[PDB]
């Protein structure tokens, strides 16, 4: 009830810039709000990449095992796995995980380079029709988050039909959208996020990011206690360059949303 008179009054009061998109797969109803405005994704694209990876192990069926080389040159700004295996090596999939569920910076450049760079990740999500997605960038420039720059930016209604493509559809092959599924549901870095906005009851996995001008978002497959999944991105960010970050909108939006349901 009244959940545009809502999310806009949290948008107000924050100072900042709100994007939500929910799908309820109960019924394909939905609720966007800036739904088709551009947000820098920041560590949300890390979902798209690790997707991607995923999808070329269906047809290079032992890629997820490949050894790939860690040197203390690839370090960049956030590497709470990858500083571990410094001159020595990780496999694809404990890059992909390191990347969707610790949110490290270099596993995604890892994962960046598999792809060919950030082309190869556009690609991916052409490939499963999304046209709105762009990763332009690698780690960390692609965390700058300038208002008005397109770059490494996707919308949230792209970016909630993609998620379920990826989780609850078809886009991957069966056992590639359980290991998605299965690296969400384990993420470290979600709960005071879209989750505390919802009853502890429900399960959920997701990927948070922040980046410059306080951005500040999480995307998230949501099974509620007794109904079907939803989907539901939330992507924030302000007018400081320097701003703090705000996980409390997203989780302030998440249960808006929750209430209208
Ligand atoms: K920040």
């Amino acid at each position: 009830s009244a959940v545009q008179q809502k999310l806009a009054a949290l948008e107000k009061s924050s100072g900042g810039r709100l994007g939500v998109a929910l799908i309820d797969t109960a019924d394909n109803t939905q609720v966007l709000y800036r739904g088709d405005e551009r947000f820098p994704m920041c560590s949300t694209s890390k979902v798209m990449a690790a997707a991607a990876v995923l999808k070329q192990s269906e047809t290079q069926k032992q890629l997820l095992n490949q050894p790939v080389e860690i040197k203390p040159a690839d370090l960049v700004n956030y590497n709470p796995i990858a500083e571990k295996h410094v001159n020595g090596t990780m496999t694809l999939a404990e890059l992909s995980a390191a990347a969707l569920q610790y949110s490290d910076n270099t596993a995604m450049n890892k994962l960046i380079a598999q792809l060919g760079g950030p082309g190869g990740v556009t690609a991916f999500a052409r490939a499963i029709g999304d046209e709105t997605f762009r990763l332009d960038r690698t780690e960390p420039t692609l965390n700058t988050a300038i208002p008005g720059d397109p770059r490494d930016t996707t919308t949230p209604r792209a970016m909630a039909q993609t998620l379920r493509q990826l989780t609850l559809g078809h886009a991957l092959g069966e056992t590639q959208r359980a290991q998605l599924v299965t690296w969400l549901k384990g993420n470290t870095t979600g709960a005071a996020s879209i989750r505390a906005g919802l009853p502890t009851s429900w399960t959920v996995g997701d990927k948070t990011g922040s980046g410059d001008y306080g951005t500040t978002n999480d995307i998230a497959v949501i099974w509620p206690q007794g109904r079907a999944p939803l989907v539901l991105v939330t992507y924030f960010t302000q007018p400081q360059q320097n701003a703090e970050s705000r996980r409390d909108v997203l989780a302030s939006a998440a249960r808006i949303i929750a209430e209208g349901l």
